[PDB]
């Protein structure tokens, strides 16, 4: 029913998220303002994971200044036993919203695209490459996608797919900013064609076969927005060296040409 963080009290109104030993609550302060609060129980945590949490917090904090396309962290508490993160509250994670909506509006989809670019651009500018990027990581907050996590700390599932893994991450076992470009591509592909590139492929053992396979070609059906079709093509190129960059993407006409 009730969470104390650095003096203040919040009433738990609902659980929204539930990773390993972490839980996210939709809560309310005394003035009845909403906030998401992340509780991470630490009793079991070993130094690797403990450092991962400390790392996420520090970056999440640092990055506050640079962009509003990053989840806002209002304040936090941390002891040897727990973590509480008081954060901004949104409407829905993107993943759970790409199921709900039938097919997206052009103007919104572009807006969401800009939003993600700015977000991922920011983490890159601070030497972070979020390797496991996916729509579950973004969060709608009054017409804005904001980034929830950095792939530094262990992932939470909102109350795990391989649709977004980039080639070079699969071909890896015997990293690049470009990895995130692929994953963002996949999210945008979804937002134009109602599905990811390989989400019709059934078996996962072989889902990661199509991805790596140069001979396997990806289907880009024509659409009224010719720019968008190019972005998709440029993002989903299998060779990191020849895949478009975030800074290139930010100057692409899809983001830049008006209407
Ligand atoms: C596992 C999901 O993580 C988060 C979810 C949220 C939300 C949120 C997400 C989904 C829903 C459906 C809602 S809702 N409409 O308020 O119930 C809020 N707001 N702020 C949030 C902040 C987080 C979060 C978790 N870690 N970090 C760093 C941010």
């Amino acid at each position: 029913e009730c969470i104390s963080v650095k003096g203040r009290i919040y009433s738990i109104l609902k659980q929204i998220g539930s990773g390993g030993s972490s839980k996210v609550f939709q809560v309310l302060n005394e003035k009845k303002q909403i906030y998401a609060i992340k509780y991470v129980n630490l009793e079991e945590a070993d130094n690797q994971t403990l450092d991962s949490y400390r790392n996420e917090i520090a970056y999440l904090n640092k990055l506050q200044q640079h962009s509003d396309k990053i989840i806002r962290l209002y304040d936090y508490e941390i002891t040897d036993q727990y973590i509480y993160m008081v954060m901004e509250c949104g409407n829905i994670d993107l993943n759970s919203w790409l199921k709900k909506k039938k097919s997206i509006d052009p103007w919104e989809r572009k807006s969401y695209w800009k939003n993600m670019l700015e977000a991922v651009h920011t983490i890159h500018q601070h030497g972070i490459v979020h390797s496991d990027l996916k729509p579950a990581n973004f969060l709608i907050v009054d017409g804005m996608l904001k980034l929830i996590d950095f792939g530094i700390a262990n992932q939470m599932q909102p109350d795990g797919t391989v649709n977004y893994m980039p080639p070079e991450a699969i071909k890896d076992m015997s990293i690049s900013p470009k990895s995130d470009v692929w994953s963002l591509g996949c999210i945008l592909y979804y937002m134009t064609y109602g599905k990811t590139p390989f989400q019709q492929i059934i078996n996962q053992i072989s889902k990661l076969h199509a991805i790596i396979d140069p001979n396997h070609e990806i289907e880009f059906p024509d659409i009224p927005e010719k720019d968008l079709q190019d972005v998709l093509k440029c993002c989903l190129k299998r060779d990191p060296k020849q895949r478009i960059s975030i800074p290139e993407l930010l100057a692409h006409p899809y983001v830049q040409i008006q209407t």
